[PDB]
């Protein structure tokens, strides 16, 4: 039984994984950095022996490229499978990269539409599987200077929200869930404004670690709970029912 | 000067252009059949003599297109651009057509979202511009078996209240808004369920017709609101303030 967990090179995938690899899961790690997966995977040996670590370096802002990816794991038996991988940008909407933004817009939400659809479809009604996208505060609330960002995070949570409900009232044994994360000690910013050395222990006044936010993410998975949300002026993870108005 | 109407060749988008044409502007009307592009530029010379109508058959849903549609009108003095081509969808998420779904994500979410980032990045500081992105009231209420639909309605609404702040808040002269509209006779449903025949006089009990919602829309371009509404419940049009939380 495996966890796929796309995103899983840095920041809050890869904690996840060295988390379940903890449990004793076995897992399918993706993501483009090779490098940095394969040093994961021998830290996730020596954590718990015995789990089995697929590595798959794929470039998710291809559509093609998701398609493979799944229909390459249609031999495993996958009971959660974690929709990570994502990228951010600061920017007035008149300044933005459209090559960036456009790339953006296929890894935030064509990908991870691609494989919750297609896991939805062959899972829905098998006992024990959970799907679980990761949005952000940023789905629920939107923040200046990152607009475009934030509607990808909207579309994440509403879409999410809306899967979770709709198995739900079908009666479904699948589970689908939504993580939204508030600042988060990783790599994201970095990569947002294309420099590195972002300091979260000198700029950011609250946050969470990256292990944190995987043992959030670890709960979030342990519970009846659609939506796990990190309070932005309290910075306490709650774990509850959706955000969105549902038409039913 | 000319405003741009994607999606002008039936429904809301060809009833607008002949409301706009009524108020004597030239337009750029953008759609697939050339063959109702045509015979509504016919209508619009009936109504408006001296209004010049530049038709592009354009498929939207590849975002190489979405920029050569852009990049071709740059010869022209554009003051308003109508983001209204968009495409429904009515499964359980579980049941989809990726092949459907993949290109309803690049019509509603992508080619929005270039043309509205290369209307602003050219357009922010130019007097008595405006851009109208159309989302729907479920992009602010989840309706059950649209799910996937629904999530690219509420990434337009979420990306276009956060534009349209930015741009108040940065001193734009370009104003920003978003149409939400509720039940609208158009073919949406018809190409939605991928059947013709449905018939709102016998199967919705309260709906606007399309020459309804070019009226609202226009209200709304007339307007200091950000966001023009149809409330479910009572089906009245509401010129209002953004709905979602926003961190400035
Ligand atoms: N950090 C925060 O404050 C925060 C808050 C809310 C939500 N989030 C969300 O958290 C998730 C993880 O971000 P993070 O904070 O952990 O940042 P991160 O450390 O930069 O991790 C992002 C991950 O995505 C992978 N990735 C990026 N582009 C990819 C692509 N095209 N194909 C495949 N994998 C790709 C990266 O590895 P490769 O580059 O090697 O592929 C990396 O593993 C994202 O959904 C993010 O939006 C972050
Ligand atoms: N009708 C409703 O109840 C309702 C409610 C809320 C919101 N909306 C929104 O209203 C907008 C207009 O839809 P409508 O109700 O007027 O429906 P419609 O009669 O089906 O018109 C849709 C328009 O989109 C164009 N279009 C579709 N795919 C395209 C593509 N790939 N490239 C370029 N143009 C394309 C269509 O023309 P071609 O096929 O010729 O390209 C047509 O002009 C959509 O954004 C919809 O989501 C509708």
């Amino acid at each position: 039984k495996y966890t796929v967990i796309t995103g899983a090179s840095s920041g809050i995938g890869y904690e996840t994984a060295k988390l379940l690899a903890g449990k004793g899961k076995s897992l399918v790690l993706v993501a483009r950095r090779t490098s940095e997966l394969e040093k994961l995977r021998d830290e996730v040996k020596q954590i718990s022996p015995d789990s089995d670590v697929i590595l798959k370096s794929v470039d998710l802002a291809d559509n093609q490229n998701v398609h493979d990816l799944y229909e390459g794991l249609k031999e495993l038996d996958i009971e959660t499978l974690i929709n990570n991988a994502g990228v951010g940008d600061f920017d007035l909407v008149q300044d933005i990269e459209l090559g960036k933004i456009e790339k953006m817009l296929r890894l935030n939400i064509e990908a991870l539409t691609i494989l919750s659809s297609l896991f939805a479809r062959d899972h829905h009604d098998i006992e024990g599987t959970t799907l679980v996208n990761i949005s952000s505060l940023g789905g629920y609330m939107i923040v200046p200077n990152a607009v475009t960002y934030c509607a990808t995070k909207f579309y994440v949570s509403a879409y999410t929200e809306g899967l979770a409900q709709e198995l739900q009232k079908g009666g479904a044994k699948l589970r689908a869930k939504v993580l939204a994360p508030a600042a988060t000690e990783t790599e994201f910013v970095d990569r947002a404004r294309g420099e590195a050395g972002f300091d979260f222990s000198k700029a950011v006044k609250k946050y969470h670690t990256a292990a944190e936010m995987a043992g959030f993410l670890h709960q979030l998975i342990e519970s009846d709970a659609i939506v796990g949300i990190v309070d932005g002026e309290t910075y306490e993870f709650e774990l509850r029912g959706p955000l969105f108005n549902y038409a039913g």
